[PDB]
């Protein structure tokens, strides 16, 4: 498998965050998905942002976040709105 | 993507940096966080090490928390310069 860091939008400390948070190739962080994946990096570091977000999702689709279908950025904006608060 | 898309850019830096000529995100990356960082300090000197901070993450696509300490070192150096402080 590929490092997570070889991943679209996913550089050396994201894939550290994302270790930290229990998923460590691009399988587990597929199977969790963005959302989930967001969450546990939370919980260890609140300053995980929506950007980071739309990081995940784009890594998750194999493309740089940039071209997310509008759907989907509204989507993750609408998650990332109910948790903070 | 819009500049307050990308990671540390909230809605007012977004609206220093298009003041200053600096509208998309293409644009930030294409001139680097030192010159856009002193276009908004040219038209408000009050802009400082957080705004620097903030605009190389979202040159780097990264939050500014997670620079590498290299970088940071010399983007504190850059910006004591510019407020009178260079090394001596």
């Amino acid at each position: 498998l590929a490092n997570l860091s070889e991943l679209p939008n996913i550089g050396k400390v994201l894939e550290q965050d994302l270790i930290k948070a229990g998923i460590k190739t691009p399988v587990e962080l597929k199977d969790v998905g963005s959302k989930e994946a967001f969450l546990r990096i939370w919980e260890n570091d609140s300053s995980v942002c929506m950007s980071e977000l739309y990081a995940l999702e784009g890594a998750v689709q194999g493309i740089r976040w940039h071209g997310l279908d509008e759907a989907k950025k509204i989507e993750l904006k609408k998650f990332h709105q109910s948790l903070e608060g």
